[PDB]
């Protein structure tokens, strides 16, 4: 019970179209090839509803143009650029974006595993819509994009995920226990909460027979239920490597060995991961 | 708005007490004082559907009694145990599980994480259950419908869901092509895809300028949608690590240097976190 997937693909190198013949051989996905921008525009102001993921070539000629009349004309589908235009190393994947935000970026070596590929931009589509198109502005706002009715994209995108999606049961974290909205008093509670249970993290890790396992747990819960961004558990690994820094510095003892630790982090990372991926329905 | 949390508390400690009214003094938290083993026993019993979570203090007079007792009259319910037995000797880290298999333990330090942790409680409630008491196996299955009449848990279980669990739209992963479910040859061509990937990440990592967002992007991309443990990425990683430590060797280059690319491996599962974090709806 999986949809078949409207893939529309402006590609102008032979080599580069049968990598993606290859990849994409299963019946699922249905290709349709543009071998000119002219030709693109024209599928896709024709067939603005029936093209669930583009894949276009950068380097081919008049592609800005292309690309924005694309988003003027209110055609702003899921994609994959392959590569980059030939001043910035058109082999390569492109370091900023050309057509939209939720848009993946592949180099022309990249594309042997495009069905995940492809499952990674309509996915990415799906959870930005409304995107900002980088190429329909352009220097103005606004509030800051629009025609508000070229959120059509959400249309596009409810489309997209009834085809795509599926429920699923999960638990009610409160949001206002998440970090991002705690009041200062309580951002700083549950800074210090973590950093004390992540200090017993450290201070067990190497230690024979103490219960791992339990202290991990500990702040991995505070992790995954204040819904906190990675960034912040690396950010909490290293003041602590800062704590014990000074005090081993004022104890005379190397900081060689704060190095170790980062066997800590890893592991910690690893679990609050799997509480993530386990926790997903079906 | 928030659903009301029912809790039972069997705590004989004026400290403990204290801390625990603080932790959950917002109004969702519903607090019943139990304040011997008999009352807990009695409360428990004709409120056996009126107990959303239980905190014992494992220090309290003749507790393995009571929560035997708790097991024998049917009373199986999500838990938090605090502290440890104190019989010898300490107030703060439990080894082992003395209630059921979905328990959380907490020291007597850390209950101004509470709210968060009764959520983990719950939560692991509602991911392990029908649970396994713990005085009642000493096999390799009690256990299930061994009675029957214990898929009471079950419906306490869809009891909590619809107060504790919401619906959301998932992007629909392809289970066959999940890493584990494929044939062997296109696992060998995914692994395959992915170590080139991650050697891609590890060559260009301590580079300037190298696009190694896209390229771990990319290997997190796959790894994700081919639904692959941590463990996975780990077991990539030092495939490559044996690689380059050959080459650093018939190089006279020093072999010290491969403990930065930990560095590397953590990035990457934090990116796989974080994709796996970005993916809860709502
Ligand atoms: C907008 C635009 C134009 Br006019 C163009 O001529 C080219 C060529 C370098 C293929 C590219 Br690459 C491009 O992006
Ligand atoms: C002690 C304490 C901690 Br530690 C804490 O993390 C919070 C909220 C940020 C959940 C609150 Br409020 C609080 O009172
Ligand atoms: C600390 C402690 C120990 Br030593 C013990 O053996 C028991 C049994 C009576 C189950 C319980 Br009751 C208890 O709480
Ligand atoms: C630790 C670990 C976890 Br957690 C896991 O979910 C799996 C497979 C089910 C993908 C595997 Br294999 C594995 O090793």
């Amino acid at each position: 019970v999986l949809s078949q997937i409207a893939i529309c693909i402006w590609v102008e190198s032979t080599a580069i179209l049968q990598d993606c013949q290859r990849a994409l051989s299963a019946d699922r996905y249905q290709l349709q090839v543009c071998e000119s921008g002219e030709m693109l525009l024209e599928y896709a102001q024709t067939h603005r509803d029936q093209i669930d993921c583009l894949i276009l070539v950068a380097a081919n000629p008049s592609f800005r143009a292309v690309v924005q009349q694309l988003c003027f004309e209110g055609v702003v589908v899921p994609a994959i650029v392959v590569g980059d235009r030939d001043s910035e190393d058109p082999d390569e994947p492109a370091k900023e974006q050309l057509y939209h935000s939720a848009e993946l970026h592949l180099g022309i070596h990249q594309l042997e595993q495009l069905p995940y590929q492809v499952d990674a931009a309509l996915a990415e589509f799906l959870r930005l819509a409304p995107v900002e198109t980088m190429a329909d502005h352009i220097m103005l706002m606004g509030a800051n994009h629009d025609p508000e009715l070229s959120s059509q994209q959400r249309d596009l995108a409810q489309r997209l995920q009834e085809r795509l999606g599926y429920l699923g049961v999960y638990y009610k974290r409160d949001p206002d226990r998440f970090l991002r909205n705690l009041p200062a008093y309580e951002s700083q509670k549950l800074h210090q909460a973590m950093q004390t249970s992540y200090r017993e993290i450290v201070l067990s890790y190497f230690s024979p027979n103490s219960n791992l396992n339990q202290s991990i747990d500990n702040f991995v819960n505070m992790a995954f239920f204040a819904d906190v961004p990675v960034t912040k558990v690396v950010e909490i690994h290293m003041e602590l490597m800062d704590e014990f820094a000074k005090k081993l510095r004022v104890e005379g003892r190397s900081e060689d060995i704060l190095l170790d630790y980062r066997l800590t982090l890893i592991d910690v990372i690893a679990h609050l991961c799997e509480m993530y991926r386990r926790s997903i329905p079906r």
